[PDB]
């Protein structure tokens, strides 16, 4: 019942340390024809797992930063994480 | 028997670093249905464990500013300080 | 007469090398129908001995804390540390 | 009644010495017809018993998984383990 | 005087190299209606006179330790030390 | 009452030097068209009388193994063991 | 003849890395009937070794510093510094 | 359909240990008459397989980058990578 | 369609923390003979990502600024943005 | 059905203790007018058989691996397998 | 004439590989009756031959670290080192 | 050739990071009976190694000052720094 | 034809960890009879690969800046960098 | 030519993985009737090779640091850098 | 064609477990009157065959890193490699 | 004039292939009543003519040591090597 | 021409097996009136014949460690090696 | 076609069991005055026939090799191989 900005966080909360890096770089090198806008490299270099779910949705909104995260877990084969996201998604 | 104000300044006092982070993320974004209101972005991210607790009380009341506290301490997982909350609650 | 905190650490403390990799194994998985709350996979991965014991009573306060420890050390057959801790629990 | 991380941990902590660098080596050439995807060299050289049934879950899911390892269970001519697993597989 | 740990240590130790072969392959293969779990091929196979000890009673504890130590010395058919076991049996 | 893996190395516990030689030579060209599975000629060389039997169980499981064991039983005349085998074959 | 500040400061010196993390753990979790005050987990939490002498005698005075000091010398088994400290304590 | 920055990384994400450090030689002493920049020792040293790859691409480009890690796999003597290269180089 | 100094400051967002230090110490030895003008060490030490943008213009025009900007993205090996800013440039 | 890698080596699997010393001398040492690499000492010296084979793929590709291991078959009078191999190469 | 700390260690290093590995055992179950504090399995399994004799020294102080390591050396029949320890006692 | 406050400036300017905390911490609780006065801790905590030598002048002159600063390096075991000092001190 | 701050801050670019750890040692303990002052160990510590090169010019001037340079690389065995800074220093 | 620190590092650069070990519990413990100053085990044991030669110096001075490090050498067994070190020793 | 760094690797590559060590002997007590500047123990000791001629370049330059592998080629009796080096030598 | 255990090692030397064993024998069956401790088999077996001189010291001491060869020397009737004993043994 | 290192370390190379196991039981047992100190029993047992002869020279020194080889090879009857160092002695 | 080691390793492989004992017996003693070098008596005696011949090419050269081996073929009187040696001797 608490706000994406919960969500989002637990799941990158979730991210390993290698993980997380793999993820950043996906953020940042998102592909430029699916209406998502990537990240600069600088901010996204420098936040935290709960510093990274406050700004993916601050460039894109809820709709899409869901979209993003749960196509960047497939393209990192996380697929733990992708089916429960996936099994997850609030009706907007 | 001092001031609420100082016994929120406490519990706040201690939360670590992450723990901090975690809170103010909630405060923000705290569920719209619940007669508390949501405090603005700028002036949480700059405040300090003691500039938060005096900030939770003067957008809430003391009843309230209580009953979030308790609640975000359960959703950040720290039931330590929940369960020590919920056992010093004052008579009001 | 220490705090739990430090009875939890003691047992950690006494796991080697492999056995803990498989226990932080446990408490990420954790069967979700026990009242428990699993562990996120990163602070989990990164925690030391003694940064775990602070971790999983944070999550579930010391009775559920004592029980997850127990049944871990049955589940990964370190039956030394099983039939010491059953025999050493506190009176909550 | 553990998760499946925890089965096929056990697994794979049946297979010895030699069995383990063969049963990486299938992993790595898994043939490319079957819907699974084979796993980078690197992390799959230097993981463990346990970080090597981590792995095999994340990029493949549970399913895929525990197919994945009866069909190398039987390559490598461990008929024990691949009568075990085929007679102990989850209700998905 | 010694922990039961050195107890079968001294055993383990007196087996000759074809014995401990032996001895290991009846761990692996301990029969299952006995209420003892049998060990992992991987550790065994790789365990020394007195890592063989320490995981013995790791997975079983003392009591069903001592009991499939004898048993075993039986079925391999190493009467003096089966004789010696039995006569100097703790009192639990 | 033990596993079948203790029966089939006291058979070829049996074997002296030459017709182990034998047998292993039986084992590595077994004939093609019996459902079984020959032998690497490096493993079956260099192991030992209970590593023999650890190895045809593994590649074979218990039925095949124990067909095959009678049958090479037979066909280098060792016609005690093999009336004793298949007077002593499991209700598999 | 320095100020007890800088004799806590030696010995918080003279523990390495893991010490540390236990002996803060100790401050905070310290048993609650002995008259003596638990310290934030914040500001333990980032403490240094002379900035956590500094906070122990702030909120609890010399006496009390010294004997805590002393005692969780010996609950974390530094026997040593434990009978340095003993030995080497002022006349109050 | 992703940035050449993820394909780099997952052939890098290839290499096993040594083979690393072998790239990682050849990286900083690229032979300087190919229009190829070299990449400074410290930077290099430091960098993991997902932070080598985002180094190569900023010093030289995508085109440039692609030619030198094609180039490297052959040198280090790894065709399987370097022919799996050659077949998916990206349409510039 | 946003002024000159929204484009600079989305490129200088893109440096990453060294990068920016690099950055900022080529605009202050900027060469003396480009007709452009060096920065002052204090103003450009303490700015920002916009505030350094904001300082470039006011100090040389957007012409020169943009000039300037390529040209330092080249020096100090950023390709990728270099090679953006070059088939981005505004028809001045 | 399964990759090169495991066909290469179950043959190498095939050569018994001296044969394994003749075959990687003979690698070591091929005549170097046939557009094979040799392959360094070290390696091939401490390599296992299934660590010989992950190698002689590694350095020359299937085609020619293949080619080299029938070849050196033949050197070393090993007709069974050379034969075998001859009857059994994929269809490239 | 240096510290005990360096007499232990000599002794120690005097230890063959197959002794200390026992040494360390009867140090983690020292029997519980002599005034003496076991030692923890994960911290006595991974240290050397210095770091068993300053782990000994601050868990039990000088006096009764001789004592234990007099006790065991006579344990595990070294009786070389027990005279020499014995003969070299420093008067406390 | 320069006032006083540059030569202390530039002593406290070559204490590192952890040496300047501590230097702090004996400046606060200078011992009593020496004609010294201590500083205090708000001031001192803020200030930099330039706003702590321009304070310690200010609170006892330069005699004062110096001798002060030769001690605490002695104190906080600095002996090059304290020689230096000792072998520069002006002729009052 | 950039300022020599570049050059320089090439060159400490190419130093890896520990030499540049060995380099700093020999800033602050300079001979002292060269014309050239040493630096302070304060700055010199907390100091990167850029600010490290902006702190030796400001220090001596360019001409001093580059012959320490030199010097140390010599002095620390990079005779890679020492040969190529003696064969590129600009003409003053 | 250069300073002692140099010297100090160039020797304790020269002590391979364990002497190390055995030269850091050395300065630990020192005698305490030689006029020198025992180190503390926290920096001691965090300190590199050429933090460990920059923390002797500045506890001791240059004399004493160079009789302590030869009286180690001495100490631990390394006759060959003992007599190098007793033959190079500066005129003071 | 590939740097000199490369050639040395390569050779160093070929060398066997035991030939290492004698090599790793010689470059530590390289004969004082050549020119060439020995290595220090510890870096050498732990240092990889990549790792070793990465080390070799760094002291003493190609010209001299080059004599020093053949002499010591020609030492170690590898006449082969010995052979090969002198015929493969670079024009400076 | 050399240590009892080259003394030994002497006469065990003197036993040719069968009495050895006999020797072996006696040591794993001591009788029991002479305060003398029996050696384990396994490592008996296992044991060179060196290694078994190095044993029986290390289980009994010199003294002892000594009266158990000549005893066994006596009681498998090799009386030269029993009149040689007992005319060379030490003064203890 | 080459350091003693290698001298001693030709010599231990002409050991054969059984002589090396000798030598190492005479190295450990070193008659204690020579000036000469013995070498432990753990170090020495894993030690090769290039770290046997690396560890004589760190324990003794030259002349001394010569002294020692000679006379144990004396000691052991290999007088072709003992004739062979005394006629090869440096001039020390 | 094949290189000379296998040549060598050919006629080795036709020394029978005494002949090759001999063969071993000139190689540790070959005459010194024709530009031979002698190998060690411990790598000899240990090496299998193709570990002989891998070893006499690596002390000698291809030419010194092969003149050695027809000469000890002489020497033992093994006429067969030393005309078949000599009539199919590579043109150098």
């Amino acid at each position: 019942m608490a706000s994406t900005r919960c969500k989002l966080a637990r799941y990158l909360e979730d991210l390993e340390d290698v993980d997380l890096k793999k993820f950043k770089m996906h953020l940042e090198d998102y592909p430029p024809q699916k209406g998502c806008i990537p990240l600069p490299r600088g901010q996204t270099e420098k936040a935290d797992h709960v510093d990274l779910a406050t700004l993916m949705i601050d460039f894109n909104g809820e709709e899409k930063a869901w979209a993003m995260a749960v196509w960047i877990f497939a393209a990192i084969n996380r697929r733990d994480l992708y089916e429960k996201a996936k099994r997850d998604e609030p009706k907007w």
